[PDB]
């Protein structure tokens, strides 16, 4: 007996009252609430996340410059084991900032993994694609 | 957060070196190891099968084509779930129970090729 | 080589502003405008979408009796050779009622031999899944 | 209305009585045939293949042994795969070879018995 499936799946989030689209995650295990900002690459972790994610703040090098602001600039680089999202994605890219962020962000990057990405109207809708 | 998935699957089983293919399916969460033929249409219990499924032999009303009592399968589970499947259980001894192609013709996909069975199919998840 | 291949799709339909759910068939190659009601059975179709799909309303035998909201009402029976939303059904049933009937309905025999029908928020999700 | 789907496929081959894997690709619309070879990466393609696929064999810079590199527009194994890697043997080729490069890009592959699975999902 061999034996393959693949589960195809899809997630629907409806726009909020505010503008945006929000989706919860599951990072190394921790539900994380995001919000999708097509303007980002890489994942953005406020603060707060990071720290329940484990990181410690003061380890982390800050060499990612993510602000046109003289001053305060340079998130630091980060590598998220496990995102989940439907399917699990690894080692996916984000940067921690300085403290100004409101809310973690999913850009670009992590939403073009997805066998099918569309924001339609008052809907996004991500389609995937997982082994098992 | 809507979200749904389907699960699209394939078993693959290759023929034993005495010539038959055979299957294990979980028959109302039993193990059961079938024989397939393609000659039988319903699923052949043997008595010990039955039992494990819990069913009381001297219960059973068991008429012609010897004798056989026919019964229905709540549930059938060879990568996906088959619900109320026909068989019946014989007098006379069976080596091993068969599954037939009442069962095997509900898969999306069933092929013999040479020496491989194959069975596709797609299943909601919940 | 064996080689097989499943298509696994999802129509997603938002409600109406009149609270109802509509979808867009082809029947018979014809395109055919639905209106969802789970209190239906078989397709009802309207005498005009009947005539669209060549029924001779005068041929047509009244046999069946409905009993609906305006109570008891005469239908033919009929079957559809080809349904298509997202896949093909076959041989689809339905009746054509004498003119009680504003729009035509899709009802719970066809909508249950989708793999997945949900109706959440506002929107309606049929998931299907075809042979090659 | 919305509509979005997915084809969800597998290719099974047997192995060959010979010991080796043999695969049916369509390279730019030309069926080509392939012995699958996991120590290769990129495709080798015979000069006969390359021809077929209208190829001049004048053309082509054998650079680097030396092979000539190319980029095949579309190969079709159940999906297309765009824009990929192979090369051109001037040293003698039989059979043109299917490499790891393009076998790791499939959801699913698996060399189970004497058997090659290979299980993909394409965007539609
Ligand atoms: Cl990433
Ligand atoms: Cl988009
Ligand atoms: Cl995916
Ligand atoms: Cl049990
Ligand atoms: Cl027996
Ligand atoms: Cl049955
Ligand atoms: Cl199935
Ligand atoms: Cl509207
Ligand atoms: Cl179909
Ligand atoms: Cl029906
Ligand atoms: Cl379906
Ligand atoms: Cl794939
Ligand atoms: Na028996
Ligand atoms: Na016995
Ligand atoms: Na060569």
């Amino acid at each position: 007996m061999y034996k393959w499936s693949t589960e195809v799946g899809e997630i629907i989030i409806a726009r909020n009252r505010d503008g945006h689209f929000y989706i919860n995650a599951f990072v190394n295990n921790v539900k994380i609430k995001f919000m999708v900002d097509t303007g980002a690459s890489d994942i953005a972790l406020t603060k707060e996340d990071a720290q329940k994610l484990g990181f410690d703040l003061t380890k982390l090098k800050y060499t990612r410059t993510y602000l046109t602001a003289n001053g305060e600039n340079k998130a630091a680089p980060i590598t998220l084991n496990s995102v989940v999202i439907g399917k699990e994605f690894k080692n996916i890219k984000g940067h921690v900032g300085l403290g100004d962020l409101d809310i973690s962000l999913l850009g670009m990057s992590l939403l073009e993994r997805f066998k099918g990405f569309r924001i339609d109207k008052d809907l996004l809708i991500l389609n995937y694609a997982a082994a098992l």
